[PDB]
RNA sequence: AAUUUCUACUAAGUGUAGAUGGAAA
């Protein structure tokens, strides 16, 4: 049989739909006349602003509760945070969150909040005019309170108050406190509580305020300007312009070694895309000579000229990549200072045994990782002597800030004021990149200064320098907010989609839809032939449909009636014990009891019997319900057989479904859309036309399948359809045109035809050019699941029992886009081939699609152009498209094959300079793969059919996070692409030599440790064994023995190219050397210049260099192994290239593929170890040892 | 150079192929 036979009646899935509303007749006549526009214009208008005035009143009621709650934990907290254990800490830290969340929820009113009460009555004490028209439509804000009810939780995020008020405000208080502790010698009496307070407040003393029992007093935002005002200074309501403390400090210079550090501030809480010369104007006012980010640029200025006179130990960055960057930036490549650390770290960990294992490798990494900020001190160590790399690193930034007054000489053209824009956003283009400059310039500058944080949480710091720091980074650090606005209004559309619901004077409307309940939500669906329709009825004529017939005068419609039930868990309860069925049934006394109890839920206090008894008392209560044994012949399942209720709820939930046609008539009530009391919508797309011939959308067949009588088992609607509505954004007559009768050249280089002449014009993007009608409709699939397991375990439970598995290898590559192989179970290739010319099996003769010419064209565009984010967007979503296509040829070779698809992580995942494929392409990727692999259906076969919308594939759970794809997701499997490109696929053979050249008694040692070098005649080759043990880090092998040899050729990269055999005899015979009595390699070992063994090194590179790509031109770009195979040959691409079904692969890319493939190979092949309880505890992730034995041994 | 929307087209002439889950910040 097949293996796809279990992957439904799994899970549910919750999507929706979007359609075309055509109004047919008066309709638009009539709501032109009735003037349903510009009331719900309008109530979207002043939907900001009366949110605007719920944030106001939002603040009110916090300010009302910012005067109650007292604090205790901090007098210990103050204590032992301020004395120079921290796991005590943290659980008392969890308690100060615990006592911070119980002051901001359980107190003080707290209750009309996010209902309808508070726009209903307590906001209205347009504005009142507005509220009146905003009542009954909190819909409209359900989320909004949905976001606003966040400030109050235990997120510790941006929204929670709680965090923000404690966990910043309250240390950086504590620490001025001791600060002011430190320098309260300097403060004198006459100026720094006399003058400020008695202008200020005249309260309390500052030596006061610079307690931890008032801070609980100032947590108001009153607290957090005095508190500036102190830091700072204030107007005070005049010219008078009191001092600062901070600015005591600043005139406390006179002594010009001031070292004193400053006071930080409070954090408080709580816009653009216009116009083109709105943001270029908010540009210059943001960006202008005199504006706050340019002063904060040249205080950075100021502060990095003199950044050499402070702490080094109290200086601190923080880990990251920026790391490794500046690495390259001070030392010339790129991990440098990360293998110093590990030079130091073996040293303190490794002992005299010399190798290195797997777990020392990995907990390394990982203290790597736990060591997240370095004082400049062991970095200064790590350098070499005579290097101020603090004068290194003000030298890069002098540079930097040298190359940013560069751009502004010569882009300061646009901040004349005086200077008027004359063209389009999309006309000046070199103006508008001039101006991307800029803000790139800038945008390199907070990146590579992003660094300079350590964000501690620290020992000792110079605060002297971070406080000023922090206050030029607050100012500096909203400028990617400037920058992706403005970057927003660069990539914009000629068009929108802005779109507006409409409601016609009803809260009541389109939620419920299958009850005859439209008397409240007013729409039904309509059909006639096979064209569907949307009727809409007055509030006048909302029993219109009452009167009507089918009566046979040749004009009939198709009314969608029935009852859709939801909520069937909470609706039965209710309604059958709300009194008005008490009254109509008994009710039973015992199990009145027993359902006010709970003796039949779950929970040991369950019984089978009174379960079963409930079970049958909703049996005959149903079937004595008239308004549901009349709408559904009822037919459940057996009493016996119900081991819950849920169960049950779910056979009820499937029963409480039977939507179909009532037959209409037509003329009557077109009539009636004439005279205006009906509202008549087609419903429409590209395939509802006559022209339709195709392949329609899924989604549309989705739509036909609500209505196929066959489909009962069982997709349906869900609930709550909307509709909005779009205007135009360009004229009609403003639309360039391809014209009637015009030879128009086509663009695909791959059809054989290259010109079209047809006989209409075709606008400018005709459907964005005028006012246009959207539906928006939900859909329901799998409310009631059958076949309910565990997903992976059970994927592995096939395996265990499977005979031959095959597999999909997916992988990027570098020429190639994609590759996809098809190997067994027993790692014999069956197919390959890569993916980037894309072909459709289409009526009459197939053609191919290449998007790697296509990508090959935008950035030769790009090239000219200078990356614009034009361009940008372009790439990025032309590869959005065109993982699209993949993945559906993806997936119809899953349908293909029942194969088994296998990706490389990302979690610990790197790339490699070369592959166009981002990491964020790959995760857009693979996220459309597993919702697309969420549900599986082709459109091509029977609905009904297993692989139809019926019967499809549900093989995988929903998406969870980026860090969440963690090795499995059933089927998928997200593997470590560790050393799986430059390898052997054919011996399972790799180099782990490290062949940069370091020293000439490296070179010799390199020498030694190889045993035997032999030319040999016969095949005019060299004999190069060795044994691994004999060299560092060679632990993951397993037979470590391999006879090298050095036939074909390779490309130096310079492309140059040179082949092996000849560049050895050139050097031997120009150094000197008969080569023909091996081994001679004390005779190599006998040389001393440094050409000689550079150049070997060199060599040597060569030899266990086996990808040679031109990188100019797809064709050359080839692969060679050094060591026969078990019979005596080994594999070069170039002599397997030209093949349609070969055992060998064909490339890096298909050699990687089959890499995934051994991969997940060696997983079946450890399940079939284990047993199959364990199956779900068996470690998954393979490393590199277990995997190069794989290698070595399944070669066979 | 058309589209419920997105991407590549122009497929036999008002579309073709695919993907396509929205409201909310
Ligand atoms: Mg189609
Ligand atoms: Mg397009």
């Amino acid at each position: 049989m097949s293996k796809l036979e279990k992957f439904t009646n799994c899970y549910s899935l919750s999507k929706t739909l979007r359609f075309k509303a055509i109004p047919v007749g008066k309709t638009q006549e009539n709501i032109d006349n009735k003037r349903l526009l510009v009331e719900d214009e309008k109530r979207a208008e002043d939907y900001k602003g009366v949110k605007k005035l719920l944030d106001r009143y939002y603040l009110s009621f916090i300010n009302d509760v910012l005067h109650s709650i007292k604090l205790k934990n901090l007098n210990n907290y103050i204590s032992l945070f301020r004395k120079k254990e921290n796991k005590e800490l943290e659980n008392l830290e969890i308690n100060l969150r615990k006592e911070i969340a119980k002051a901001f929820k359980g107190n003080e009113g707290y209750k009309s909040l996010f209902k309808k009460d508070i726009i209903e009555t307590i906001l209205p004490e347009d504005e009142i005019a507005l509220v009146n028209s905003f009542n009954g439509f909190t819909t409209a804000f359900t989320g909004f309170f949905d976001n606003r009810e966040n400030m109050f939780s235990e997120e510790a995020k941006s929204t929670s108050i709680a965090f923000r008020c404690i966990n910043e405000n309250l240390t950086r208080y504590i620490s001025n406190m001791d600060i002011f502790e430190k320098v309260d010698a300097i403060f004198d009496k006459h100026e720094v509580q006399e003058i400020k307070e008695k202008i200020l407040n005249s309260d309390y003393d500052v030596e006061d305020f610079f307690e931890g029992e008032f801070f609980n007093f100032v947590l108001t935002q009153e607290g957090i300007d005095v508190y500036n005002a102190i830091i700072g200074g204030f107007v005070t309501e005049s010219g008078e312009k009191i001092k600062g403390l901070n600015e005591y400090i600043n005139l406390y210079n006179q002594k010009t070694k001031q070292k004193l550090p400053k006071f930080k501030p409070l954090y408080k809480q709580v816009e653009g895309y216009t116009s083109d010369e709105e943001v270029l104007e908010v540009f210059r006012n943001t960006l202008n000579k005199n504006s706050e980010i340019f002063s904060s640029i040249k205080k950075l200025e100021k502060l990095f000229k003199n950044f050499d006179e402070y702490s080094s130990a109290g200086i601190f960055v923080k880990n990251g990549p920026a790391i490794s960057t500046i690495s390259k930036d001070i030392f010339g490549e790129w991990n440098v200072i990360r293998d110093k650390w590990n030079a130091e770290y073996d040293d303190i960990h490794l002992k005299k045994k010399a190798v290195v294992t797997e777990k020392y490798e990995d907990d390394r990494r990982k203290s790597f990782k736990k060591i997240g900020s370095f004082s400049l001190e062991q970095l200064q160590e790590y350098a070499d002597a005579d290097l101020s790399v603090v004068e290194k690193l003000k030298e890069i930034i002098i540079q930097k800030v040298d190359e940013i007054y560069k751009v502004y000489g010569s882009s300061e053209k646009l901040f004349d004021a005086d200077f008027v824009l004359e063209k389009s956003l999309k006309k000046n283009d070199a103006v508008v990149a001039i101006m991307k400059d800029l803000l790139d310039s800038v945008k390199s500058f907070e990146n590579y200064i992003k660094a300079f944080f350590g964000e501690g949480k620290e020992t000792n710091r110079d605060e002297s320098f971070y406080g000023d720091f922090v206050l030029a980074y607050d100012i500096l650090l909203k400028v990617d907010h400037i920058y992706d606005a403005i970057r927003n209004y660069v990539t914009q559309k000629p068009y929108s989609k802005d779109k507006f619901k409409l409601y016609f004077q009803n809260p009541q409307f389109m939620g419920g839809w299958d009850k005859d309940k439209e008397t409240d939500y007013r729409a039904t669906i309509l059909r006639y032939g096979s064209k569907y329709y949307l009727a809409i009825m007055d509030k006048k004529y909302a029993k219109c449909l009452q009167k009507i017939d089918k009566d046979d005068v040749n004009g009939n419609y198709e009314k969608i009636n029935y009852k859709l039930l939801p909520g069937p868990n909470k609706m039965l309860p209710k309604v059958f014990f709300s009194k008005k069925w008490m009254a109509y049934y008994n009710p039973s006394e015992d199990i009145q009891k027993i359902y006010k109890n709970g003796t039949f839920k779950k929970g040991d206090m369950f019984n089978l019997n009174d379960c079963h008894k409930l079970i049958d008392f909703f049996k005959d209560s149903i079937s004595r319900y008239p308004k549901w044994s009349n709408a559904y012949d009822f037919n459940f399942s057996e009493t016996e057989k119900y081991k819950d209720i849920a169960g049950f709820y779910r056979e009820v939930e499937e029963q409480g479904y039977k939507v179909s046609f009532e037959s209409a008539s037509k003329k009557e009530v077109d009539k009636l859309v004439e005279e205006g009391k009906l509202y008549m919508f087609q419903i429409y797309n590209k395939d509802f036309s006559d022209k339709s011939h195709g392949t329609p959308n899924l989604h549309t067949m989705y739509f036909k399948l609500l209505f196929d009588e066959n489909n009962h088992g069982q997709i349906r609607l869900s609930g709550g359809a909307e509709l909005f509505m779009r205007r135009a954004s360009l004229k009609k007559e403003e639309l360039v045109v391809h014209p009637a009768n015009s030879p128009i050249a086509n663009k695909n280089p791959d059809n054989p035809k290259k010109t079209t002449t047809l006989s209409y014009d075709v606008y400018k993007d005709k459907r964005f050019s005028e006012d246009q009608y959207e539906l928006h409709i939900p859909i329901a699939i799998n409310k009631c699941p059958k076949n309910i397991f565990k997903i992976n375990t059970e994927v592995r439970v096939l395996l265990k029992h499977d005979d031959n598995p095959y597999v999909i290898g997916i992988d990027r590559g570098e020429r190639n886009l994609l590759y996809i192989v098809v190997v067994d179970g027993k790692g014999n290739i069956v197919e390959q081939y890569s993916l980037n010319e894309i072909i459709n099996n289409f009526n009459g003769i197939r053609i191919k699609t290449d998007y790697h010419s296509l990508l090959d064209k935008k950035e030769k565009e790009r090239f000219e152009a200078r990356q614009n984010w034009t361009s940008i967007e372009n790439i990025k979503e032309l590869k959005a498209g065109y993982i699209s296509q993949v993945v559906h040829k993806i997936c119809e070779l899953v349908e293909k094959y029942d194969a088994v698809i296998a990706l490389e992580d990302l979690n610990s995942g790197f790339k490699n300079s070369r592959v166009k494929v981002e990491k964020q392409v790959y995760q857009k990727f693979e996220k459309m793969l597993i919702d697309k692999l969420n549900y599986m259906v082709d459109k091509k076969s029977n609905p009904c059919a297993t692989g139809g919308a019926l019967k499809g594939y549900q093989i995988t759970n929903k998406f969870e996070s980026f860090k969440s794809m963690s090795t499995q997701n059933g089927f998928i499997f997200y593997i470590p692409a560790w050393l799986t490109s430059k390898i052997d696929p054919s011996t399972g053979f790799v180099n782990l030599l490290k062949t940069k050249y370091t020293s000439i008694a490296d070179s010799k040692k390199f020498i030694s440790s190889f045993d035997r070098i032999m030319y040999v005649p016969e095949e005019d080759l060299f004999e190069f064994a060795l044994d691994y043990k004999n060299f560092s880090r060679t632990d993951a092998d397993y037979i470590k023995k391999w006879k090298l040899y050095s036939y074909g050729n390779r490309i130096r990269i310079f492309w140059e190219e040179v082949c092996l055999t000849s560049a050895y005899k050139e050097l031997f015979n120009k150094y000197g050397i008969n080569y023909q009595q091996g081994d001679i390699r004390a005779l190599l070992c006998e040389q001393s210049d440094k050409a000689f063994y550079s150049s070997f090194m060199a060599l040597m590179s060569l030899m266990l260099q086996m990808r040679n790509s031109i990188t100019g031109r797809t064709d050359v770009d080839f692969l060679i192994s050094p060591v026969k195979n078990s019979d005596g040959i080994f594999y070069d691409s170039r002599n397997y290239e030209a093949q349609e079904n070969a055992i060998l692969p064909k490339n890096a890319d298909a050699n990687g593929a089959y890499n995934i493939a051994r991969k997940v190979l060696w997983a079946i092949g450890q399940f079939k170890k284990a047993e199959d309880e364990k199956l779900d505890k068996v470690k998954i992730a393979i490393s590199n040892k277990e995997w190069l034995e794989y290698a070595q041994t399944s070669v066979k």
